[PDB]
């Protein structure tokens, strides 16, 4: 009989200490009045401005719209990827940084100082966690250094299509069992929970279970207005969590140390520069000339081409143009990444021209093909996929406000583009060439 425990159970606290000690609870009374007020107003102000969107994610080969509406706020340039969906931050006024609106801007600043507070609290609890055990400081710091927060909202009246928690009888899930993805290893998660206005169905909870385990009773922690909780250290790997919906509207701010080593603007721009190092860059025009046809440089060039195409452009435009409502931060850089990408289409075309010329001895030609074939095939496949993902029956359900675009995309007739969008014919011919005997 799979069951769960709440504070009403005799064994709840002992079971908390024994099998969920890296979960920590900070009651609303630990956070100042003024911060509570400011943070709640910020939630209401972002909601009023319609800044929260259910995400069209992908899970086990299926297109699925998250019951919760969400918004990512964090360090300018930074991204958070989950369920094959890359969220772009609406930026908060971090040091040394004209893109958002008055009220919206104010709300970001507010979640910034909320971030400062939780980070200090996270550091305290981690120091205490280390002090308990055995009965570096830089590790701690880095594992409390929240660079983003994913805000969640749900009005169970307006979103009643909630699944039943299937293992412990926790009732309705606002967010189903999961691990938070794309997180720096052993990094903490801090959560401020704002409700309006077995377990009490009417009240929001966060649920926890041990991974692989539905025999250990799950824990259901009641959240009220301003209660925060923290997942410390490896809790997020060793356990799964969910959100059990109550009956009133509720928000949360989930601060994370996103693992953005390949997930920031500066990083992708640097990779684009790396790739274009192989092109004569005296002038910006269509006659792309390449400096080298060394297998490794061409492989890299085509790989980066794929990276900016599908991890940045197609992602951004698939959700888009939707965070344009809250900010114009990404307009210019996404245009730039597209200009850099269009050049890479020029580069690919120049590689194809080089393989397709008379003088090239068969041996070097085959070198080139082998270096670029994996990338071009991944290009065709990821293009089919994204194009389908933009045209699914549920993408088309979304308002024009959030209509997914399949950009960049062009027809055959389009003279402005050197290569067709569909590479089936090209990839087929390269395969045949490599098979030539
Ligand atoms: O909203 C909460 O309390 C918990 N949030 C999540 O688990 C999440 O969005 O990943
Ligand atoms: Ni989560």
């Amino acid at each position: 009989r799979g069951s769960h425990m709440t504070p009403k159970d005799d064994e709840f606290y002992q079971q908390w200490q024994l099998k969920y000690p890296k979960l920590i609870l900070r009651e609303a009374s630990s956070v100042s009045e003024e911060l509570h007020k400011e943070v709640q107003e910020a939630f209401l102000t972002l909601h009023k401005h319609g800044c929260l969107f259910r995400d069209l994610v992908r899970i086990q080969g299926k297109d699925l719209l998250t019951p919760v509406s969400r918004i990512l706020i964090g360090n300018p340039g930074c991204t958070y990827k989950y369920l094959n969906t890359r969220l772009f931050t609406v930026p908060w006024p971090v040091k040394g940084s004209k893109h958002t609106e008055a009220e919206i801007a104010a709300a970001c600043e507010t979640f910034l100082k909320l971030n400062d507070y939780l980070q200090i609290e996270t550091i305290q609890a981690l120091e205490e966690l280390a002090a308990k055990e055995k009965a570096d400081e830089v590790d701690i710091k880095s594992r409390a250094a929240y660079n983003v927060t994913l805000l969640n909202f749900m009005d169970p009246q307006k979103m009643p299509y909630l699944k039943e928690e299937p293992y412990f009888g926790m009732g309705k899930m606002a967010v189903s069992w999961h691990h938070d993805e794309n997180l720096v290893d052993r990094s903490a998660v801090a959560v401020y929970s704002y409700s309006c206005e077995g377990r009490d169905p009417d009240i929001w909870h966060v649920g926890f279970k041990i991974s692989w385990d539905i025999e250990t009773p799950g824990l259901a922690i009641p959240l009220h207005q301003g209660d925060c909780y923290f997942m410390l250290d490896d809790l997020n790997a060793t356990h799964q969590h969910c959100v059990l919906a109550g009956s009133q509207p509720r928000f949360s701010s989930t601060h994370r140390v996103a693992e953005c080593s390949t997930g920031t603007l500066d990083y992708i721009l640097q990779r684009c520069q790396l790739a274009l190092q192989n092109v004569c860059d005296d002038v910006d025009n269509d006659d792309v000339s390449l400096k080298s046809f060394e297998p490794a440089v061409l492989k890299q060039g085509e790989e980066i081409h794929n990276e900016v195409e599908f991890e940045w452009l197609r992602q951004f435009w698939f959700q888009g143009n939707r965070y344009r409502k809250c900010t114009d931060w990404w307009c210019q850089p996404m245009a730039q990444l597209e200009a850099l990408w269009k050049k890479m289409e020029g580069v690919t075309n120049a590689v194809l021209h080089e393989v397709k010329r008379e003088g090239l001895p068969v041996e070097q030609r085959n070198e080139i093909l082998t270096a670029i074939l994996a990338s071009l095939t991944a290009r065709q496949n990821l293009r089919r996929e994204w194009h389908a993902r933009c045209q699914s029956r549920i993408a088309r359900t979304l308002p024009a406000d959030q209509k997914p675009e399949c950009r960049p995309y062009w027809e055959k007739d389009d003279a402005s583009m050197p290569l067709p969008f569909d590479l089936t014919d090209i990839v087929s011919e390269l395969r045949g060439q490599l098979l030539e005997a």
